[PDB]
């Protein structure tokens, strides 16, 4: 993309073309590998209206 240094997710790391999902109470995103969440879990997630937390926002 147009901003390689832009930074996403709790590593702090480009998106670097890489899996992301986004946090419903921060709305910042997460590479699925730093989170422990796949393409398949997101998608059904998304499917049925799971309301996702990044490992910050889960502990509020
Ligand atoms: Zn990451
Ligand atoms: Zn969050």
């Amino acid at each position: 993309g147009p901003l390689p240094n832009k930074l996403w997710c709790i590593c702090r790391q480009p998106h670097n073309n890489r899996f992301m999902i986004c946090c419903d109470l921060c709305e910042d995103w997460f590479h699925g590998t730093c989170v422990g969440v796949t393409k398949a879990m997101g998608t059904d997630m998304e499917n049925k209206g799971i309301d996702w937390k990044c490992p910050k926002c889960v502990k509020r």
